[PDB]
């Protein structure tokens, strides 16, 4: 049950949208992508310099569905910011680290948490080989990316992906991956 | 089948569902488990009320079994972060991250009606796989108690320790025990 | 398939399902197993109509098997917090945390039509895994029921010795019984 | 998918109460009970003098929850018809019996069942006894009621509802369930 | 996996599964919930037994959570027609109709060992249909319940109406419990 | 789920205002259904003004991407192709297949190419149908990407026997795209 | 697939499966979750082995979680009735009433292998109905508790306030820790 | 499964001394070797015991019940592994006799991690992340000592799966020889 | 239902006592722990006299199959190989494994020869190994079949990149087997 907010009907995620508020909240899909790339292209085309804002409390997900993300957040004119509030996970944190330089942002007990990409494959020994290299590359990619993002060596962001790493707001400021951690004001 | 209220207020008339009509006067509802979007919704309209006005207060209804520790935590650091007082109030239950958030609202204004019931109790998680991998999930989840602890020291005025003690296993409240244990200021009298 | 009225204003025609529309008149319906989505159902319905006026009676219907002890204690102190009297009619059946709730509406003005069906029984839970955890459990609804018992004494007139043991099975009260008894005041005849 | 009609857009069984028709369409559990007992408060308000038609096409239900229905049409002062169509089972019949006094009808095909309440109960053998007595003692109440209203004694009701008892429009009538077969016009 | 014991008898050398060893020597063992299998298996053993000797003891070990009371009688009926005294043993636990047939022994040689858990409780059942269906198997519930209560009154020496109010929900006895009863004579203690 | 933008509209119908479609899922009948509704009333509107077909999918039915790419085919204006995120099978097909110079993807794009799946069960004769049936699918496919990438037609069938990833780049030096879109 | 072995004897040549083939050497197997099936096989052992021969020791493999505490009780109080010394040899692991059973063979022959898992913990059980029922199972399991907690402290030596804290939780011990405790007397080493 | 003129297959070879690990390694499966082993002992407590390995492996505790036994009983106990031995199967491998374990040519060997999993509250799931860390460690410790390969060396080789031909198994020290054909 | 014979054996133990090994099903452990006791103990009563492997089987598990080649090429006697029915893929491996001029099919038996089949699920580094693992695998099997078929290690690649479907006569021109048995 989403409420309603009336000043005209807004939904209060819609109510959102209308100042540039833009929710990251959930796994990420396909339909959570296009559903972001085409809200980033609407507040584009409603003001092409106004900061946006894009909020993430996401565990991550598709890797793709993310660089649709990503991508589209390059491409626009307007600074996009990230807050990362609750969580940030995996392709989620990676789309943290994605926000205009000096406005990525976490709220002080907010989690942070990086890893290497997650995949299967079944089938015959050249279909395995075919999917290794394939997320092999992908996070090649990543990995570069995050690099450039962070200020951090490919060869470091490799060894603290390998597993699970979970890092405080403060941990992810120190690591490059947010520029600030917001205070109450 | 939630039912709707119609206004005829001095511009027009208006319907809205009740719980709308609720946050109308700045009243925002935690009424089931906590997972993210709960918490997505409620720092939504967190961060409207503020918007509309910075300085009247918010009031946090919690009837909640908890959930999610991060989902809780993206309420609590919003809560934290704006302008105004977020009373909270719990009336049925608070239990888990549920009294957590009771807890983290505006100093003098946590309350509770008088057979409202206050559960704390640890962390619960799970883990699986490689011996590396359920250390990390160990640490993880211990690290997320201590923070969890730690903020409730600050807020109840209990210590770090006792804290831990108290909440090794299910620990039920009658709302003037979570008064007297400083989880909220006052027991809300008829 | 909850049908709609529609009655003609000056400004328009305004369109109502049939539960907005009595609660437009101050009735509120509890016609379901109380779970916490119902109790914040009610409780915001409670609240919106002590706000828009704060002396007019509200009326309870019910027509429950009752449900969650926690989430049935959020709608009783609703009721004893707000201002106006929310007089309680038993229609169907009241069970349980549903007769518990039938007793609870302002005095002198709890009902029951003639055919209905009022039961009363002690709490119903659960408990699996530890020794010190049941036991958790066990002292946890023992005190919810000695509660529950001393709340049903002060509304009914009936010593809490006399709950207890009427209340160790199902008891089925015809609604002369249950005025009786002293968890209604009157039967409402034709 | 329930139609619309236009003159005021109205469902067809909103359009329906307007003329202060109800419809008793589906088993009878509580939300059927709720929404009836709502709907007879609402024409009673509406118009305390004026008849109210309650259509009954039901296989019956749960004995509470058309007790709830049942006690709403007495308490209240308008006349409540009550007319079977297609079927009227077990509580269903009970209902068509409890319409006001000369105003229970029937179409000629309209079929009409009468039974003996049925449940369930397990668990300790006091447990079970007092879901015996409990069971008994509706029996007796729904049977009590029966009489009064058919005019056929308790002793006949229970011999007659022992097992499934199947009755035509007219048979019906001779019963006393209802008052008319309402012939083609 | 149950394990065969191989004895050298004068006839030759004989094989038997443990369970089949034991009722050589006159010992049965109630050791699952019973049901109609169990209480024709037990009820066959007891008559072999008898026709084997129908004079020497016989053993009727209990470890069982109890289960169909008709089983239960089947057994009850046979320990009580046959000729040979049926001592009974708990070891474990003895529950519902279990404890009634620990109960049943012959007079003066129902046992329990120490850690022994003995519990009694009311019948349970269930019933579904029309109201006078319910009427019948709850008319015929209470009824089994009274046979029970009042045998288990002849057993123990406990009167019907103690019977009824201590039966009424669960009740966990100890071995000595158990012999303070009257459900067992003696509490059965290491040699 | 979707948010509203007033200025009515659900966020999607705000774009194809501006004549933009989204083919942001799997591709069976209804979302090919939909894509060839507003491909038509796009048409009416304007038969000469671009239209934009976004394209994040990972491919699905060919009759329904068939029936999207002869729409494309048969209308007067233009439709631009954009990769974003990912075009998998059909949808990189359907990709290729946009106006000439107008077919893009964004760097981090992935596209894909592979040869189509099926099943068949029951009779020898009802296998060899369905066997026949899909070879001549792959063929009509093979050509029309040859036409469209300036590549054979057998070295589309060598590079679809597997699964073949690209990059955004890689998919232009292919030429099932014509240009990189670069940050603006 | 359980193997079997045939000796030659005298007056024929005779086939045993391999657990009954230890049971002729007066050795007993409890390999598994204790239920009320392994208690009365058990058990019956031991009866047997007793009438076979009142004097010689008896030998009580335990590789085993535990399981149900009336069955393992079934298991104790035969042990303790019998004449013969049980002896008790973990093997693997014993754990919650298999550790209990492994506590209970006869004093100074209880064994456990040098990588034997002994694992203690307070019992696990489950309620649900009324409030008085909840209350009868919790006062039963509670006092199960007790009774456990009173005869491990007899065995082990350790008080039962000691035993009642170190079962709070799941306490793993090594062979080693298990002799320190009490649990057991020695850990068997190697052979020459 | 055959039978041999009367013996079942098994059977057949365990009269001469040879016993099957040939299954995962559960509980049922090491009380059957560990009384095999014991037999066998008594039999004859100077010759030889075979132990086949062709195993996927299993729970830790029940490997360790057949590890203990093997090396509490007198007789040598050879491995052999054919096919495969992975996980507490290869640490088996590994505690047979020194200087009598073999692999044939093609056999595969897998070491790596213990695997467990863990739920409820954080305290549980300490308890539960400090037992499988202890028992990692006391595994690694008696590789350590059966293969002559460091601790350290050990926690880094079996982090993830780590697959081994025979030769590289002998290389290793978890087997001393790769048995050529005859 | 298996039939006995009594001169009393089970059909298969009958055959076993005239050193008939039956590999009759899916390759698993049991199966391979099976073959590789009946190797050893008829290896033990006769070391000289050739050993019969009939095979009627899928494959499997390319371990289980390893250790039945092992304990083949392990022990002194020679194990003549005959096909009745099918070998695929492991199974027609240990066809191909039999003894040198002793290795054969019936007329009508089906050989096929494919690429080893597996999954890989988690994180990257760990469909990696996996996916090391497969393909050293595959090189293993493919060097040995290379080996007992002299077909070169690129040709055996080429020819089980999918299934390979071979008859009794296609398989002895292949190198699996020596012979195709005719009716005597
Ligand atoms: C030159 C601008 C962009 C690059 C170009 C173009 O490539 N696309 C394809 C496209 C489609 C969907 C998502 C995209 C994300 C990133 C990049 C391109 C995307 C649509 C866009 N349009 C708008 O933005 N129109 C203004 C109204 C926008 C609104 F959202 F409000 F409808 C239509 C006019 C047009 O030329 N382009
Ligand atoms: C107080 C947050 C700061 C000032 C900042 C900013 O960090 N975020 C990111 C953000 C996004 C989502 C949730 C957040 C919760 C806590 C903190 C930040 C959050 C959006 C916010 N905006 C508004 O609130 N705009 C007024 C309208 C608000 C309404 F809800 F009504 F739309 C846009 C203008 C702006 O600078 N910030
Ligand atoms: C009468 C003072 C109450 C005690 C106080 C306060 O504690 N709460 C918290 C609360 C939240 C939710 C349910 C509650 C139930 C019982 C008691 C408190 C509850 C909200 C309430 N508000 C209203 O009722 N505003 C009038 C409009 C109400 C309407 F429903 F129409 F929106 C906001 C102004 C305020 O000070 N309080
Ligand atoms: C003297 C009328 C009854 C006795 C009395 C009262 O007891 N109840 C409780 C009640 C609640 C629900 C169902 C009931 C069914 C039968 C009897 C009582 C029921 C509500 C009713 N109200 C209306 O009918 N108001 C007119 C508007 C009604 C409309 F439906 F249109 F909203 C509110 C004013 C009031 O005093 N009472
Ligand atoms: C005391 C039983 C009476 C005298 C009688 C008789 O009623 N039944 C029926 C019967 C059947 C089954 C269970 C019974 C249990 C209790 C009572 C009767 C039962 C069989 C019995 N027989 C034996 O016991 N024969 C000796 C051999 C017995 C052995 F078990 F070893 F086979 C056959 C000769 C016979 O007259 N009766
Ligand atoms: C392309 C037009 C063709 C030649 C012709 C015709 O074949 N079809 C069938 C048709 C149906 C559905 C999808 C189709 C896709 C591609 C081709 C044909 C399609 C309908 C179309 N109409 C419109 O477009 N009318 C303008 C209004 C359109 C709007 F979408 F806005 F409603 C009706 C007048 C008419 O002659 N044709
Ligand atoms: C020490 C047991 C006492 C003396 C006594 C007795 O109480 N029970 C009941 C009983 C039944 C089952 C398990 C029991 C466990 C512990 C204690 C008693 C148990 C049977 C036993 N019998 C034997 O052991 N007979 C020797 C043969 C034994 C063999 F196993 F081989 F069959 C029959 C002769 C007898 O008097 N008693
Ligand atoms: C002094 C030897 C050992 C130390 C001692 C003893 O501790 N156990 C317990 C035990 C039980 C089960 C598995 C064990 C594995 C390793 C070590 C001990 C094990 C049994 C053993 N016995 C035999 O081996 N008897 C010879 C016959 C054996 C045969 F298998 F054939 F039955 C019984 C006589 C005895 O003193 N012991
Ligand atoms: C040629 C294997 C050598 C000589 C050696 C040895 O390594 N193994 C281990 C082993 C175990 C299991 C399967 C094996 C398969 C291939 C190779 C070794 C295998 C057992 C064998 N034995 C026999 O074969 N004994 C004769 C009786 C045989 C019979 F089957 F009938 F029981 C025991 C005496 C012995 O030294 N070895
Ligand atoms: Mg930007
Ligand atoms: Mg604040
Ligand atoms: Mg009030
Ligand atoms: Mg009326
Ligand atoms: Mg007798
Ligand atoms: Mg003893
Ligand atoms: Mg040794
Ligand atoms: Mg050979």
């Amino acid at each position: 049950l989403i409420p309603t907010v009336i000043e005209r009907a807004y939904d209060i995620y819609s109510r959102l949208l209308k100042d540039r508020i833009i929710m990251l909240g959930s796994q990420i899909d396909d339909n959570v992508a296009n559903s972001i790339v085409s809200q980033l292209l609407f507040l584009q085309a409603q003001d092409s310099e106004k900061d946006i804002y894009l909020y993430i409390n996401s565990p991550g997900g598709s890797v793709t569905a993310g660089f649709a993300i990503y991508d589209t957040i390059q491409h626009i004119k307007p600074d996009v910011q990230t807050i990362c509030i609750g969580m940030a996970a995996s392709m989620g944190s990676f789309l943290l680290a994605a926000g205009a330089k000096g406005k990525r942002f976490a709220l002080p007990n907010a989690e942070v948490m990086i890893h290497q990409p997650l995949g299967g494959a079944q089938g015959q020994a050249t279909e395995i080989e075919i999917a290794a290299n394939h997320i092999l590359k992908t996070r090649e990619k990543l990995n570069r990316i995050l690099s450039e993002r962070t200020g951090q060596s490919i060869e470091k962001i490799q060894k603290d992906t390998d597993r699970d790493n979970f890092l405080t707001a403060e941990e992810a400021k120190e690591y490059g991956l947010i520029d600030e951690v917001m205070v109450p004001e």
